[PDB]
């Protein structure tokens, strides 16, 4: 048996690697809060996270859809709750014509009783990102 948290996190990645916008959003609760990273950033403007399914849809359009985002799991850290889990992820992206970005950080997931994602939080900053010219 896979826990609702692990199923959710892995499903989110598969939908990302296939640019399935609708399937991606269906894995989330209507009150989902995405904080990638935690704190103020271009991917987290006010530093309190992207709140709501509409705003995460916009986030997908702005930062994932045409940016070739792919997430790779390096190590999984289960908790003693089936609804919360942590991963060491490596996120890669391609933008502005072919410029690349890559960062490795801790990502925590949380689902509600129905198993829908309510929280996704990333522990990383700019100094951890690496950029490319090909
Ligand atoms: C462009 C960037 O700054 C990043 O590549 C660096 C951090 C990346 C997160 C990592 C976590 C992840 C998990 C998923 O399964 C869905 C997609 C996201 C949210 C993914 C979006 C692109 C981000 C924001
Ligand atoms: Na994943």
């Amino acid at each position: 048996t896979q826990s609702p948290a692990l199923i959710a996190s892995q499903s989110l990645g598969r939908c990302t690697q296939a640019k399935d916008r609708e399937g991606w959003l269906a894995l989330m609760a209507d009150d989902v809060v995405i904080e990638t990273p935690i704190g103020k950033s271009v991917t987290n403007p006010d530093g309190s996270g992207i709140k709501g399914k509409e705003a995460v849809g916009a986030f997908w359009d702005t930062h994932i859809a045409d940016d070739r985002v792919t997430v790779t799991c390096e190590e999984t850290f289960p908790s003693s709750s089936p609804d919360e889990i942590a991963h060491i992820l490596v996120a890669h992206a391609e933008f502005d014509g072919g410029f690349t970005s890559e960062v490795r950080g801790v990502f925590t997931y949380r689902v509600n009783k129905a198993g829908l994602i309510t929280n996704l939080r990333g522990y990383y900053n700019l100094d951890m990102m690496t950029f490319g010219n090909q």
